[PDB]
């Protein structure tokens, strides 16, 4: 799955968000630029408001996928995450391949 990697993405993600939420991981690989950033940035301010009010984890990982590392398809969505953050000033590193672990603000 390369190409169809993109559409299975869709369906990966919803059961996948449903166990990485609580680890204060945002995984969504194989999304378009636009369902990846509106996905990231509503669960990242949500998640924001978790960290400050119950507690939460200090962090998001955020996985785009092994964008640019050890393995690359798509890896456009780390450069729109990227621009995502940097326009918040958000504090982010990436992991390796296209994982950008970012830290709560």
């Amino acid at each position: 799955m390369k190409e169809a990697n993109h559409l299975a993405a869709i369906e990966i993600f919803e059961k996948v968000n449903a166990s990485l939420l609580p680890q204060n991981v945002l995984d969504l690989h194989g999304l378009h630029v636009d369902e990846a950033l509106e996905h990231l940035m509503r669960v990242l301010e949500k998640k924001t408001e978790e960290f400050k009010q119950n507690g939460g984890k200090p962090y998001l990982s955020v996985i785009t996928g092994r964008g640019n590392h050890s393995q690359g398809g798509v890896a456009r969505i780390k450069p729109a995450v990227i621009k995502y953050l940097i326009s918040h000033s958000f504090r982010f590193s990436e992991i390796k391949p296209g994982c950008l672990k970012v830290m709560l603000k």
